């Protein structure tokens, strides 16, 4: 195409893989439930500010058990979306709040959670995922991607960094998760920078 290739800032085989598959994000289904509250975000209905970085809290659990415990348990907490290998599922409006980061970040960002996986494939399939929805909602809200996690200002935040700068919380996801996968936020941070230019017509998609 006329526009040029992406340049990776990370150094990432993971990326790499994911890139030289030509990895297609599946369609974003919605699921949702008639007696979640919305609420609107500080800044009003419509108005999130950024999104957030989850993984589950158990690693042995499937999309659609995560989804059924959060619809018997919502009151505790309930997030915007879930994400694994093969799905990518909104589970509450973005345009209102959810209850997956503390008081603070809930005020502010989308929650979006990664669902655990168990072999190389299903893993970089679900990062591409993840990044896919993560970009679809920044292009959506007409954010631009900025990570946080360093000095607390942008658009895209770890768990780990609500719990560093806006406190309310004190969960660190998602870093020992990737890391575990042999991956990193860095790395999924490079891939959600490079289809939220790809979506946008900025640099070529890939093929
Ligand atoms: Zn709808
Ligand atoms: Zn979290
Ligand atoms: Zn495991
Ligand atoms: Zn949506
Ligand atoms: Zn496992
Ligand atoms: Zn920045
Ligand atoms: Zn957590």
């Amino acid at each position: 195409s006329s526009l040029p290739k992406y340049t990776p800032k990370v150094n990432s085989s993971i990326n790499n893989y994911i890139r030289k598959k030509n990895m297609k994000a599946p369609r974003i289904e919605e699921d949702y439930t008639s007696y979640f509250p919305k609420y609107g975000y500080r800044n009003g209905v419509g108005r999130p500010e950024g999104i957030v970085v989850h993984d589950t809290a158990n690693d042995n659990s499937t999309i659609d058990g995560e989804i059924a415990f959060m619809k018997r348990n919502y009151t505790n907490a309930f997030v915007h979306a879930f994400v694994d290998g093969n799905r990518i599922i909104e589970t509450a409006p973005t345009d209102y709040l959810s209850w997956g980061a503390g008081p603070y970040g809930n005020q502010r960002f989308i929650n979006v959670e990664i669902v655990h996986t168990h072999d190389y494939d299903s893993f970089a399939r679900s990062m591409n995922n993840y990044a896919d929805y993560a970009a679809t909602q920044l292009q959506y809200y007409n954010l631009k991607p900025d990570s946080a996690e360093n000095d607390g200002r942008g658009t895209v935040w770890t768990h780990a960094a609500i719990s560093n700068f806006l406190g309310g919380t004190d969960h660190a996801d998602p870093h020992q998760y990737l890391r575990s996968h042999n991956y990193s936020y860095a790395e999924l941070y490079d891939l959600i920078y490079e289809k939220y230019l790809i979506k946008t017509k900025q640099v070529a998609p890939w093929g």
